[PDB]
């Protein structure tokens, strides 16, 4: 209990558009707040939108903190990381554009993060996805490989994430997707099987789909 | 001109639900029919739905043929393959659940199919997608690889596709995704860059999205 620090990434933005009267960002916010494992939520957002979360501070059973967003997603993660409780055993990074994450799936990725050191929610990729080289040719592999689409939460022990940022900074390495920093480390990353309902709200068509799932 | 045979895969089914009053399957059907390169369309469908396509035979400037569907998608491809003109230089396989394919993108993949021998429409995968091993761990690769989501058409020289089917049959090989048969061959497969609008209609949420794009 109260071992986990959540970093909620929320930096006309899509994550503040209402679903059934509630801004998208508040759905995951409340899901995390109800979990006894969660001690605190560090919301990374433009100071303009702080009131959206601040309104519920005494109602929720977590500490609320804020951090300023950065230029890219990993900079926002780093900013949030500076505000967590010094004794938190686990950091739980979530895209606020994913409002429909199930408590049960958060529980799973928290467990796996604790066990392995780093874990992320994923689902099997349904489409035919292939590696393509610089001459636009399919890179053929009869060595079979199952591909998974990553979601959030991404759950990691704070010291491991900090070492990841330190390595990328010191050596000046390229950050290209949402698990690139840990990919440079030798520490394993577990993929916790999530739900296809945990969609990211990018456009008004997702905005619509999110609302159906809520029904 | 008239060098291409289209195999249109259409076997309460999703591909016969109307978009703006026209069954989904007819959209790609008509797109192909207007192209001078296309000589014929072999529709693979349950005999029950033949009338949907048969209604327009004298109106369209292509030959119309039919083939019975098989158990899996590759069996339907094989059935359609048996009906093409004996002198067709190119077979153009299309999922009828993709009604929004642009003529310009069909032209591109036809060109690339002719040049390379095998080509497929694709777009860069937007999500973070990773290989995951049997212990549910991310298979790390600092050797960077750009992943692409495959669409249709899949365009191939008939003799190459036939050799692919012959190899899979003779050796009893596993067909696991929509490009597995050519993956066993040494012949290259080109990925022609398509459009994100060329979506597959799997559910009523796609059914809705397809209709927006049409507006
Ligand atoms: O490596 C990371 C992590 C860390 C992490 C934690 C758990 C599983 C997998 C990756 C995060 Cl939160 N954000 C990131 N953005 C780019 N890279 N990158
Ligand atoms: O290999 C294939 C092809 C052939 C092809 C043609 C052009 C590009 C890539 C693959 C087709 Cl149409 N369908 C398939 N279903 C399973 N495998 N498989
Ligand atoms: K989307
Ligand atoms: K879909």
């Amino acid at each position: 209990e109260k071992s986990v620090s959540v970093i909620l990434l929320a930096g006309m933005p899509k994550q503040y558009i209402p679903l059934l009267g509630q801004p998208i960002a508040l759905y995951s916010f409340f899901t995390f707040s109800r979990m006894p494992e969660v001690k605190e939520i560090v919301v990374v957002c433009d100071p303009f939108f702080r009131d959206i979360f601040e309104e519920y501070e005494e109602s929720i059973d977590v500490d609320l903190s804020f951090a300023i967003p950065g230029k890219e997603r990993q900079d926002s993660v780093y900013s949030g990381l500076q505000e967590i409780d010094v004794n938190s055993e686990l950091v739980c990074i979530h895209d606020s554009a994913r409002p429909l994450v199930n408590t049960e799936d958060v529980e799973k990725v928290l467990k796996d993060g604790s066990a392995v050191g780093a874990a992320v929610l994923g689902v099997p990729a349904k489409a035919t996805i292939k590696e393509v080289n610089s001459d636009s040719l399919v890179v053929k592999t009869l060595d079979r490989k199952t591909l998974w689409e990553m979601q959030t939460p991404q759950v990691i022990k704070p010291e491991l994430l900090k070492k990841g940022f330190e390595l990328v900074k010191s050596e000046g390495l390229a950050v290209t997707d949402d698990v690139s920093i840990v990919e440079y480390l030798k520490h394993p990353v577990y993929v916790s099987q999530g739900s296809y309902t945990n969609i990211k709200v990018t456009t008004p068509d997702d905005l619509l789909l999110a609302e159906r799932i809520l029904s």
